[PDB]
């Protein structure tokens, strides 16, 4: 149950689906990307840009790792930090973290 994701400048505690997508609308650039609490319990979202659109990724947190699809990890920092290095969707990576 790593709690690190909660300092990390992509991650958003309160940010509704759309209000990320609002977000995601002030630099439009593929690879930018947030991660936000979704409202049900143990559950997130990537939002991200890719082939010049919004899109979002479920991530699940069942007892010690996080599943994006069948993909496992131990962490969402280290979901983050892989999908930095291979794609997300397609041939699109995580790239501009949005923060502020």
């Amino acid at each position: 149950g790593s709690h690190m994701h909660e300092s990390k400048e992509w991650y958003h505690a309160s940010l509704t689906r759309a209000q990320a997508e609002h977000m995601l609308m002030r630099v439009p650039r593929d690879g930018a990307f947030l991660v936000r609490k979704r409202n049900e319990p143990n559950s997130y979202a990537i939002s991200f840009r890719a082939e010049g659109k919004i899109k979002h990724c479920r991530v699940q947190q069942e007892g010690q790792t996080v599943m994006l699809g069948n993909s496992e990890f131990d962490s969402l920092v280290d979901l983050i930090s892989y999908y930095e290095k291979h794609p997300l969707y397609r041939k699109m990576k995580l790239r501009y973290p949005i923060n502020e």
